[PDB]
C-alpha cells in the first residue's frame, strides 16, 4: 500500500494493540507491516516499536515522532483517554507540531459509548477533533481510518 501511516504515542497508549488489529503481517507487534481495510490500502508503522538505543525516556518519544513525521505521510497521535493529557504527551505534540503532514489524535482506552466525553480534555493538545477509539474491544476503527484516510 502506497501511503504510509504511522502511530505515536507514549507507552502504554495502545499502540501495538490497534496495530494487531489492522495490519496484514502477524517486540509486540511487526513494526512496519501492510494493511488492508475496505477500499484503503496503506503501509502501517508502529513506532513505538522503534527501539531508539540507550537514550533518555523523553529522547526516545521524540525520536519517534521524529521518524514519524520523516517516513509517514499521515500520523495517528494515540493517547490515552483513563489518563488524561500527560506531560509526556503534551511532549510528543511539541515535536507534531513541526510536521506540515497530518496529524490524526485517536484516544484509546474508550471501552464503550458513556466514556466518549473524555474525548473533551485533549482538545487542548491543538490536533483538533480527537477520536474515540478502544483497540481490545474494536470500537471507533472504522471512523479513525475514514479520518486518516481522508488526507489519502
Ligand atoms: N482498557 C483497555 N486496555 C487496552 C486497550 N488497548 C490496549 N489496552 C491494554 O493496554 C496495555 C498497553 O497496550 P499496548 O497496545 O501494548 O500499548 P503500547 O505501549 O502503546 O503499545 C495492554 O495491557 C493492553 O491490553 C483498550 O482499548 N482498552
Ligand atoms: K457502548
Ligand atoms: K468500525
Ligand atoms: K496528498
Ligand atoms: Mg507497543
Amino acid at each position: 500500500g502506497k501511503p504510509v501511516v504511522a502511530i505515536v504515542g507514549r507507552p502504554n497508549v495502545g499502540k501495538s494493540t490497534i496495530f494487531n488489529r489492522i495490519a496484514g503481517e502477524r517486540t509486540r507487534d511487526r513494526i512496519y507491516s501492510s494493511a488492508e481495510w475496505l477500499n484503503y490500502d496503506f503501509n502501517l508503522i508502529d513506532t513505538g516499536g522503534i527501539d531508539i538505543g540507550d537514550e533518555p525516556f523523553l529522547a526516545q518519544i521524540r525520536q519517534q515522532a521524529e521518524i514519524a513525521m520523516d517516513e509517514a505521510d499521515v500520523i495517528i497521535f494515540m493517547v490515552n483517554g483513563r489518563e488524561g493529557v500527560t506531560a509526556a504527551d503534551e511532549e510528543v505534540a511539541k515535536i507534531l507540531y513541526r510536521t506540515k503532514k497530518p496529524v490524526v489524535l485517536a484516544v484509546n482506552k474508550l471501552d464503550n459509548t458513556e466514556m466518549r466525553a473524555n474525548i473533551y480534555d485533549f482538545y487542548s493538545l491543538g490536533f483538533g477533533e480527537p477520536y474515540p477509539i478502544s483497540g481490545t474491544h474494536g470500537l471507533g476503527l472504522g471512523d479513525l481510518l475514514d479520518a486518516v484516510a481522508e488526507h489519502f
